[PDB]
């Protein structure tokens, strides 16, 4: 689990967002597996602007925040999980770490702010979905 509060928009998993984030939907993408809901209060996250390709990342199932060396945002093909059928998912980032499915939300993060949300993984793996070109954020 986890989300990011920037402004007053709530960024989540898309296959964990709650009835009120639909209720309350500002935009949603299946093949990013991102929704943003709007917010009452404000949040206190800073959205990294730049293109960074190393940070540190959250990982729930150790209760560790591992530095990693990732990808830039691509079209990548990602096996079916409950959640999901087989398909390319969008805007991803891969990086070599531990991950498993309840690790979804963690936050990934480089000197500049926040960079993106555990969104898949396995077999070594772990899949980061980007936020950075989402420049509405911070408007
Ligand atoms: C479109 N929609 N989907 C859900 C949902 O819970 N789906 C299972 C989780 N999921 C997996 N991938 C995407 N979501 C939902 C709930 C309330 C209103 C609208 C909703
Ligand atoms: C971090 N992580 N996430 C998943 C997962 O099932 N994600 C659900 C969302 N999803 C995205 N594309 C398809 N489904 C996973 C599985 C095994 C090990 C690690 C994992
Ligand atoms: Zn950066």
């Amino acid at each position: 689990s986890g989300a990011i509060y920037v402004g007053n928009y709530r960024v989540v998993n898309r296959h964990l967002a709650t009835h009120n984030d639909w209720a309350n939907l500002v935009w949603e993408d299946s093949s990013r597996d991102l929704l943003v809901s709007s917010t009452t209060a404000q949040g206190c996250d800073t959205i990294a602007r730049c293109d960074c390709q190393t940070g540190v990342y959250y990982c729930s199932s150790r209760r560790k925040h591992y530095p990693v060396s990732f990808s830039k945002p691509s079209l990548i093909f990602v096996e079916a999980s409950e959640y999901y059928p087989a398909r390319y998912q969008s805007h991803l980032m891969l990086a070599v770490g531990h991950s498993e499915p309840g690790d979804c939300g963690g936050i990934l993060r480089c000197q500049h702010g926040v960079v993106g949300i555990v969104s898949t993984g396995g077999n070594g793996l772990v899949g980061f979905a980007d936020v950075r070109d989402l420049l509405w954020l911070d408007e």
